[PDB]
């Protein structure tokens, strides 16, 4: 009693806007920083009928049967996620349940800490994610601000973590978790000067690794596994994988975390996890393992490098002047235009980056600058040469940006009327998408 | 720089095991009353390059760009849901971005009542899900039970839900919130009498149609959106979707909901969307309101009357004595067995069904009943011919528990032994295999 018939047959409206955003994925630079491109195998596994499997709890512990090759597969899972990290099966432990990063975040904070539990993580602004205790003045923005007491710390003028700052703030607030690894920060992390105020305070180190986890696992950044108590990483950024995420946990720190963490993903937070991702997780992270992937990785940091080169070699202001990673925070302040009027422009000749706050901005509306990355158009086959021609379009768009705030004005809604039509930008979208278009794309 | 070689190539391992996953789901008797079997097209959405974008916020308010592709999918999502469920988009609102049903029922509950905040919900034991406020005399089992303060409500010693009961516990303990739709409840549910008791008491009326959407989108059943003020509801069981949910609010009962709903997913909770996700649901919820669609939901509730019938036929009670809906629970108090033996006896001859708890059960190890559900042999052509025999394999799984019971002892340890190679279970193993592998299979 079902129709076997396919996508393009079944449903032919929404086929057409997924090949629409396929030709528009086909054809634009993306330099979101938080984007990949998944191969044929990752989406085969997302596409698998081993979604059908209702299977909670955990392997060889399962409130129902049936789970034989489910057990398999989410074995199959944590090895390799625990090879990927090389951390040893004794010392490490890893949940591969929880369905995205935020999810990870909140799941394995709460393990720690619980309902009123105190945490510190890097202001939203500073580079700090949501999930780190965001909150402002009006409002608790992120569950992480309600459900604990937070305290956030900021980066210095310059745009470097204030060490200084963070154990001032350790000391006086008594945090029960200290937050590190970040969604904006273009620069490598001092886990030990962490883990050395953790230890101070009594309180667990938390790195989560989501931006930068492929420079963890192929030993090119600071590996936060020698210091951290907890690491979250989501598996769909640099990591190439699919939507989903990871919780490691060490053992020999802290026994019977491990019952703290799959208990709070399962049953406080999750019910009945999603297989197809977990295969899909397995099967990226077979391929993070390999050689070949340490060498797109390297190519990934060769990339932001020249880049950052390129754009300073045009005069454009970089925030720590530079990256230790795959990514790049612009000071768009000398220009006197917005992120947010950048990133239309950007949108306009599909190019793809975000609107960012830099250390000066107080607020989170009118950022002043953009966040850009490397991993998808190195996935794409971009090299360094390229690079220049990224940070020509780039630079170009600053100044049509620049001139069209001078013709229509300062308010988004004026800006944007500009931009529809504009010759010169017809021009550069023609000049993204020929290159956009003619690179490799999985 | 990617590997584009098919998943059976670069992945040998996880193709063999997701191989024998699919023969075991093609060789059994489905009769976990949550699962069902997603058709090639949903599989094609949730494999699709869509899951590449991030895309924060909600369409038209998105924080990136390059959404223009993205924002025609939520849309269209959303619009095809508020159909499906014969709303109108003046009166209720929905979110399509929950991961899954115990997400959005977090983020539901989270809008509506905050920390701290006050609910009710069906006892786990009674047929109530885990995210309806679980906990018991140890500890805090879920977080509803924990970042909220909840009481439970029971069943009758028949297996009712006492509204006596309901409206005692809500004048006392005065909730903000009151649950109700259900994981093992076998019965339709009087709305209008919660919606007059929440009135009472001036809390909520939440609805999680989770295991009965399909039945409520047909119109078999009755309709909570004439009384609710959410309505939550998972897409993968009964409703044949992937794995995700989709939160309901009635905008003209409670004007300013729809932001707090809205901001309780994100940001509040999660972060990017899952896309591929969401264009499965379109694709799911187009089908949904076809009236071939409807046909397929009748035949569910036709055939679980039938395997119902067929059961008592044979001496075996159930809990309420039948059913409303797709699914049943067997009470084995008469036979002096466990829900978990059964079970396992049943996973031996391919028979996928879970243990579960009666009234009379105090402690949810060692349940005295089973639960069985329609909806995933129904999507496998079974009629009410069918039910018979699959009414006569669980009868003789019954016989085959007690006498291994017997033989090997009341201890689960022990009962295991006495399964494999077991001449007779091998016999009916076979007689199932035959039946279930020649099934039309999507
Ligand atoms: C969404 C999100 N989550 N975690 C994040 C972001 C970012 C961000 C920055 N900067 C950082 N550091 O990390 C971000 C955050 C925000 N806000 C602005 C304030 C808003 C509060 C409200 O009014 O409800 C919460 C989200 C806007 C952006 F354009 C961005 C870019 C981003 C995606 C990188
Ligand atoms: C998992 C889950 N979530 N929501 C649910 C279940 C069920 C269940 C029942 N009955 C009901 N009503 O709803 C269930 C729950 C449980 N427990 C056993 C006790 C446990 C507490 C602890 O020791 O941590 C909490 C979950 C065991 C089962 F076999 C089942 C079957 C089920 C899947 C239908
Ligand atoms: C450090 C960090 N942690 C967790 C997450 C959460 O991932 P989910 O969206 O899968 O919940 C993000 C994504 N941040 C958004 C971005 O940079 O685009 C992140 O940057
Ligand atoms: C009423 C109800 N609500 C929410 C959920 C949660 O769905 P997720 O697993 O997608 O979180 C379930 C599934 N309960 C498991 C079962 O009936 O077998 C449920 O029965
Ligand atoms: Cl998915």
């Amino acid at each position: 009693m079902f129709n076997n018939e396919p996508l393009e047959q079944i449903d032919k409206e929404l086929h057409d806007i997924l090949a629409d955003e396929e030709k528009r994925q086909r054809e634009t630079i993306n330099l979101i920083a938080s984007e990949n491109l998944t191969n044929g195998a990752v989406r085969e596994c997302l596409g698998n009928r081993v979604s059908n499997k209702y299977s909670e709890g955990y392997p060889k512990k399962r409130y129902y049967g049936g789970n034989d090759f489910i057990d398999k597969i989410e074995e199959l899972c944590q090895k390799r996620a625990l090879e990927a990290f090389n951390v040893s099966d004794e010392e490490w432990g890893v949940n591969v349940q929880p369905l995205s990063g935020s999810a990870a975040n909140v799941q394995a904070l709460y393990a720690l800490v619980g309902v009123k539990g105190k945490i510190m993580g890097m202001h939203l602004c500073s580079g700090g994610h949501l999930t780190h205790g965001f909150f402002d003045e009006k409002k608790k923005v992120s569950i992480t601000s309600d459900m604990f007491e937070s305290k956030l710390y900021k980066c210095n003028s310059q745009g470097y973590v204030d060490l200084d700052a963070v154990r001032e703030m350790a000391l006086s607030f008594k945090p029960k978790v200290i937050i590190c690894g970040y969604t904006s920060y273009p620069r490598d992390i001092d886990y030990q000067q962490f883990r050395q105020i953790c230890d101070e305070v009594n309180a667990y180190l938390f790195a989560d690794i989501s931006h930068i986890s492929s420079f963890v696992a192929c030993n090119i950044l600071n590996n936060p596994f020698l210091h951290a108590d907890v690491v979250t990483t989501t598996t769909h950024k640099i990591l190439r994988g699919p939507r989903s995420a990871l919780i490691f946990f060490n053992k020999k720190r802290n026994p019977g975390i491990e019952q703290k963490i799959n208990s709070a993903v399962f049953p406080s937070f999750q019910g009945g996890p999603h297989n197809n991702k977990i295969a899909a997780v397995a099967c990226q992270l077979k391929e993070v393992h390999s050689p070949a992937f340490k060498e797109y990785t390297q190519q990934v940091l060769l990339n932001s490098k020249a880049l950052a080169k390129a754009l300073i070699s045009k005069q454009i202001d970089l925030v720590t002047n530079g990256t230790d990673n795959h990514l790049i925070v612009v000071d768009l302040r000398k220009f006197s235009i917005t992120g947010s009027k950048l990133q239309e422009t950007c949108n306009a000749i599909n190019v793809s980056l975000n609107k960012n706050t830099i250390p000066s901005d107080v607020d989170c509306v009118s950022p002043s600058g953009v966040r850009i990355g490397t991993p998808a158009m190195t996935t794409r086959g971009a090299k360094e040469k390229d690079m220049e021609f990224i940070a020509d379009v780039l630079a170009r768009a600053i100044k049509i940006t620049v001139d069209l705030q001078e013709q229509y004005g300062k308010k988004l809604v004026d800006f944007k009327k500009g931009l529809p039509g504009n010759a010169q930008l017809q021009q550069l979208k023609q000049e993204v998408v020929t290159w956009a278009g003619a690179l490799p794309f999985p």
